[PDB]
């Protein structure tokens, strides 16, 4: 409360550890369906239905740019990556499958670099 703070858990690293996460997120070999946003003119249903698309090189971009405020909103969109994957994508398809790979991939690098 006012005057009343925890003691201050050190972020000044969490821009340069995002970014290595994200790197190695590019360079998975699962990655190929989340690298580039989906095509809305050549994917029916997609523009309708995924209301907040999200992919690797528009987080790429974001973090670059200081779009992120906090580590935690870099991690909001990197999971709305695999949610829409999931919303969209029979789980036993090619696409299915990396989604759940890309996303335990994600979430081990997560808990080993930040918690």
């Amino acid at each position: 409360s006012m005057s009343v703070k925890k003691p201050k858990r050190d972020d000044s690293k969490d821009l340069a550890l995002c970014s290595m996460i994200l790197t190695e997120m590019e360079t998975h070999e699962d990655a190929w369906p989340f690298l580039l946003p989906v095509n809305l003119k050549l994917v029916p249903g997609y523009k309708k239905v995924i209301k907040k698309p999200m992919d690797f090189s528009t987080i790429r971009e974001k973090l670059s740019s200081g779009q992120y405020p906090n580590l935690e909103t870099f991690a909001l969109d990197v999971r709305l990556v695999f949610d829409n994957c999931e919303t969209f994508n029979e789980d036993d398809s090619d696409i299915g499958r990396a989604g759940h790979n890309m996303r335990k991939y994600f979430e081990k690098k997560w808990t080993d670099t930040f918690k």
